[PDB]
């Protein structure tokens, strides 16, 4: 996975005094840096699996709706971690985007599947920041994260798991019955 | 195919000083004529799919409206190409309008293919038509064209490939319930 | 006159059981269709006189409203003409429509009396239409008939009657003031 | 004529690095600086033509006001073209402006078929700068001209013809009869 | 100076009996016809200002706007001189507009300097007209011109010498801050 | 620079029958593609200016807002020629995106002077692909890069150089106090 070799390089690889910097260790600058460097990559997985909903020989308009909504959201996220970079008195060091690890996706069950797998990883990527700012005496850091983005991550793991399961019962991928009739009622 | 028949006749057969005529030549009058006489055709077959739809054996609302829809639009395009052929000083010449080929459609699929079929032979004859224009140094008639055809039919195209792709997985022509509940979502 | 000859066609040619069918005669069913095409007829000849008052060197607006409106209105009784067709249990069979006899109309006042004679035909057409329901003993398409088509021809006959002799009192055809100002006050 | 004098100029005599420019030819800008003093000369035309239908011995107030209305008309296209010019870096070039060749006009009529003419000419002029746009490979100024001229000129065409026809059935310009109710009705 | 040239033109040169025509001599007549000549005359040169400063590379929004203003008004200036002249009973003649002698202004200084020079000879002429009027016993014209003219050219002298005086207080033309700051605040 | 790599890449690496594909040439499709990538590029670019002029030692609030806005704009761009792809029934195909060439702007006017070259490189890369367009006889994609993207490329490439222009007569980049003054009245 790209989300993989992205997360474990070394923070040497995310650096470049300031009048307004105050108890903000260089560890924490490289991690946001990084941080950032995520959010957009899922961003641009997000728009790859809107569009595909789009083609004539797939047309289902709700799933492709739902996903570009997602996008937006990553992209919003990502501005905001930019915002504290400044706020904080670092500086910020950007790398190049990755293209997405799939081109085809081949249902909106499968779909549903790779959203909830990329979920988790960026909440694991989120607890690994948390105890690297415990581990520094941060608290401002701490609780900026603590009120942006665990109950949120939480939320949308929940709402996706209830998607799976309920397209699982339907019958879902076989039936395409079942996904249009999803795409209406859940979706709509 | 009747549409064939039509198309192919030669630019002679379509011919009967003006005050204002200006850099329009003949074979572009002839070729006017030849366009009005197809969309009147294709505004006749639209109507006899509409009233297919409303017989007491097949009783599907929504796809005898939309069809009867798609007829009225096919007539107002009729009518903006007379009046550009008084607009710019030619004059106008009419023939006979044939019966549909098709007398029983035996279902909504069926139907939808049909159209799809008739949708990508008039897309074909206006690209006949521009590059006509495009022969002559006749700049007004060729934006008249790019401005009021080409989109359209490309957008009308992608919506009939969509509509025949849902009703294919949903399990039709056999599943009367797939036809049905397309009737009541999709067109509904 | 190619109205003549769609009417005398024998009843034979115009036929390609329904659970609705009750009281319902095969002769009756014929001539509906006959009517259908003969209400088609009357649209496409009124088209054709609406765009001639269009050209140039003819130049009256409002003669060609007039005509376009009642283009759209042969139209309508056409479709009502179907619906009926489809409530009773037959079934609806079509043919070529023809190209309308006149080419050029030449004046206001000779287009009037064109379309006063025109009308009677049609009227004619109906009261034996008429006569046919009434001696199959079917009351429904009787009342159908009295109560949608009778009294409106008549009040169109009115009136075009009440047009020809205005136009020919002022001194038309050779006064084209007497047509302009027929134009603007009568019809505008 | 003077506008076939203007016209048939050299464009070595219409011409006086911006940061600007990009694919902008120096034809192209003696051009649209040509154009630009065909229009001038056109709106001092019909503001001659304005106040000759003031004075006391014709005293027809309409359409006084519809070739004021003209005038103004053609300034602004005028104007429209310098911005276009400032927009893609070429520089304005300025000549005089010629008095116009007719001094009385003699009827309402005459004064109808003298525009007619003159908007033949400035549509004539307006073709020879779309194909020459067309022989450089610039894009931009093809759609400027495709879609801020030519069905506008179309129209105007059209309306004055069909006022010339109008005024010629009615029996101008021996009858003042004719010209007093055109005044009142159409123009009014 | 074209405006010297055609400010001392001849008398002769500027004439071409009416019901209503009444203690109106020649000399005024030919005297309006070379007023028209000069009013138009500084609506182009306003014109020619107005496009200047528009380029990319002088970039001055509030100076256009203002010059395009003054260039409307002069038009209107010369077309109730027309309807003076059909009021009572004189005959018009035209003549060609002359091109400006200035091609560029070189910054908002020298413009306003040029167009305080600019309305002076206007005002001149104005009142050698009004003597003439004087000379030749005829009130109605002295009441015309003192009514719609003299008050107005002063007021606008003034406004001008205002606006020199500030431009060169503040540091102008050296100063390009300075030309910014009174495009903001006192044209804006 | 990385937009002439990108730029300069051979068709063969930018691709993966429809039902809907008629007239699609498959090195449009493939042109397409590479446009993509270099929408998402600007967009990129103007995202990491945004956020430079936010940092506390430069504070420049309209700066960063003027810039952010246009980054939004690149993007919805990008989206656009995606779903026309998906209209002609060819397939998208995707690529990493490259970070940006400059980390540090600067200055104001240093911004504006790389934010113009940008602009330019993106105009000449519509342009090839217009006349790749031509080249194939299709007049629908012509259409559709003339009526989005040629206009608005040359309205912005204007907007920036007036901008530039005013930024160098105040003073810029030595004068702080002329950006300063700049971003309040001019961006804000």
């Amino acid at each position: 996975d790209s989300f993989q070799v992205i997360k474990n390089s070394p923070l040497s690889e995310w650096l470049i005094t300031s009048q307004v910097r105050q108890n903000y260790h260089q560890d924490s600058e490289a991690a946001i840096n990084r941080q950032i460097n995520l959010e957009l990559y899922a961003s641009y997985v997000y728009l790859s699996m809107s569009y595909y909903f789009d083609r004539d020989d797939v047309a289902l308009k709700n799933f492709a709706k739902y996903f570009l909504h997602q996008s937006h959201e990553e992209r919003e996220h990502a501005e905001k971690l930019m915002k504290l970079q400044n706020q904080r008195g670092g500086r910020i060091f950007l790398q190049d985007i990755q293209k997405p690890d799939c081109d085809d996706w081949e249902s909106g069950l499968n779909a549903m599947e790779c959203a909830l797998h990329l979920e988790k990883n960026v909440n694991q990527s989120l607890l690994e920041l948390h105890k690297l700012a415990t581990d520094k005496n941060d608290p401002h850091l701490c609780d900026f994260i603590e009120t942006h983005y665990l109950n949120e991550q939480v939320k949308a793991i929940k709402e996706l798991g209830d998607h799976v399961t309920n397209l699982r019962k339907m019958g879902a991928p076989e039936s395409g019955l079942a996904e249009y009739l999803f795409d209406k009622h859940t979706l709509g």
